């Protein structure tokens, strides 16, 4: 089993096709509890995940991956293994102490990226979503009003809202009317560069 | 609190909109197990949820919501209460002796029709999808191949396709190539009219 990471080269258009990875086998990674980093265990959190895309060659592979607590600094290409030794991901996103674990997990965006732009987004707790933007409900309420009268054209950009208790996807015309929004009941964060 | 059904002529702009209805409240339907029609209690279906839609004005609406299990007929606004006596829902949408219970759900897909179509289908499990296409994975991924080399195109069409563990939505342009795959890691059933 062989996993080659995006950031050094590593997409094969052939090959299965995960955030940061592209590998010879499809591991379901919603299952483990528990992983192993160089012969270290550590936890996967429970009920909180984290939002992880790669773009290689116009196309966007993003997807809700389960993550481990871990307070040792790990690298881009750290093979993580289960508990019976088999390696099943390699390290790949980090949010302080969270680490992705990237394979078949939650709910995902696959996106041909040519015409397109997409943009990542921590929604604010409490905060609402018109378009392209956040803000307080009052505020994009009379933001939706506005844009109401608006015929929809052809969607040209993609937002990504990742919240504490939702997470959510608009897309936008270029005058910045929201043409649609798909909306993923669960709690995430996002990559710390 | 009031809930207006679409299929009579209910859909108002200035009320929460959820599938089948507008409504004054936005109840969270997801904390539910037991529910009241004509005092009669039913149990809503664990693990498994019913993928709903309404289109109004050019609107449409569409969620994955719980649903309860009743051998008694139940007809489009009878009124669901919890069991504390508050009306909670209006009854909408069946499967058989499955009813969906209309509110906040889980995931959903809000889209503005004018300019596009939408479409949905039973996922046979095991099945693939390309575009606008189910088969079985060596027949998919035969036209995957045939696509690859086309150039994305604007977003002309909207897939839904509900399967026993797993919901995607896929789009397309006009030549038929795949330019954006959603997926929901729950099962679901469709409505039968
Ligand atoms: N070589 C083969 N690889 C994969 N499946 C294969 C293969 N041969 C036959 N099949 C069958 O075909 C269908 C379609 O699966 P599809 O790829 O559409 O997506 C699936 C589903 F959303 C979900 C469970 O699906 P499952 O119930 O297993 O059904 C499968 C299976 F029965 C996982 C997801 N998933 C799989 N791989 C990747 C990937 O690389 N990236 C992102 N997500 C991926
Ligand atoms: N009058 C108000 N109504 C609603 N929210 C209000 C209101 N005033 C302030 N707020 C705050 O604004 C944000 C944005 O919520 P938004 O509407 O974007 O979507 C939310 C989220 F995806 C999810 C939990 O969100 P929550 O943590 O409660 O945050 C809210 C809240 F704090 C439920 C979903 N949801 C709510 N209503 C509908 C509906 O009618 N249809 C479909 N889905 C709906």
């Amino acid at each position: 089993a062989m996993f080659y990471a995006h950031a050094f080269g590593g997409y094969d258009e052939n090959l299965h096709a995960f955030p940061g990875i592209s590998s010879t086998v499809a591991n379901d990674v919603r299952k483990y509890s528990v992983v192993s980093v160089y012969n270290k265990k550590y936890n996967i959190v429970k009920n909180k995940y984290m939002w992880c895309n790669s773009q290689v060659n116009k196309r966007y592979i993003g997807a809700l991956l389960p993550m481990f607590e871990c307070n040792e600094y790990l690298q881009i290409g750290d093979p993580i293994h289960d508990l019976e030794g088999n390696q099943i991901s390699i390290v790949t996103y980090r949010h302080k102490n969270y680490y992705a674990l990237s394979g078949i997990g939650y709910e995902s965006l696959d996106l041909c990226l040519e015409g397109v732009g997409i943009h990542h987004h921590v929604l604010e707790t409490g905060n609402a979503v018109y378009g392209k933007v956040q803000h307080e409900y009052s505020t994009i309420k009379e933001k939706a009003k506005e844009m109401n009268a608006l015929k929809p054209g052809p969607i040209i950009d993609y937002h990504v809202w990742i919240g504490d208790c939702v997470c959510q996807v608009t897309t936008v015309d270029v005058h910045g009317k929201e043409i649609m929004r798909m909306r993923f009941k669960r709690g995430a964060v996002l990559p710390i560069p």
